[PDB]
């Protein structure tokens, strides 16, 4: 429907030129929203090990997912009273930690919409208008 | 006690160079809490209205304030997985709005713990050790 920001590898909460461009998308969709929609920035992890990295827990990974891509969507213009970011860690996985390709779609960030039942539709329609040909 | 970061004018979200020093010992002492306790980074306003100026209330106003000491403090090495901020327009005044210097002192950002009973005890010691010794 529509994809959560994949991460490269495990260990990364680097923001490639590709994610750029797809957060700028989603930039420009938030901001056609009504204003009383809010957005939440989730972020997650797999079950990699956090040896040879910097990061003492998938929390802190997960964080600094999140606090990142937050940070682009503000450059390209989204309000920062929109806007807020959340860590998951490795909880809540979105498929099995099993293999390489597996753990890589749970290192990703998610965007949940806060919206009331007469604002959904609208959330609904700019974002089928969007990502479709 | 421990005093919030004060915005020179009403209208901006611009940080003076004494108040990032401020900002910087107060990044210095969240590295020091308990793991556990969470930082909540709070954007006030006062009450004058937003004429010339690009924010379109006083919840964006206070919002990108909120936001911008929750950036800096990151930048001084506060982990993301213990931040978020919020934005209170302009309700809560610390001061009446009835004299530019009492509406100076509404227009600020405040610190809030998030913290257990126990931790409670050591955020306390820190603080005085830190501001009082």
């Amino acid at each position: 429907g529509i994809d959560p920001f994949t991460f490269e590898n495990a260990t990364s909460d680097a923001i490639n030129q590709d994610m750029m461009l797809y957060i700028e998308r989603i930039a420009k969709i938030i901001q056609k929203l009504p204003k009383r929609v809010h957005i939440n920035v989730r972020g997650f992890t797999d079950d990699t090990p956090l040896v040879k990295t910097r990061f003492k827990s998938h929390y802190e990974l997960a964080a600094n997912r999140a606090y990142r891509v937050m940070k682009v969507l503000i450059q390209y213009g989204v309000n920062p009273n929109q806007l807020s970011f959340s860590s998951y860690g490795s909880t809540n996985p979105i498929a099995p930690n099993d293999s390489l390709e597996n753990r890589m779609k749970n290192n990703r960030v998610e965007i949940f919409f806060s919206t009331d039942a007469n604002d959904l539709s609208k959330i609904h329609s700019i974002l089928d208008n969007e990502f479709n040909p």
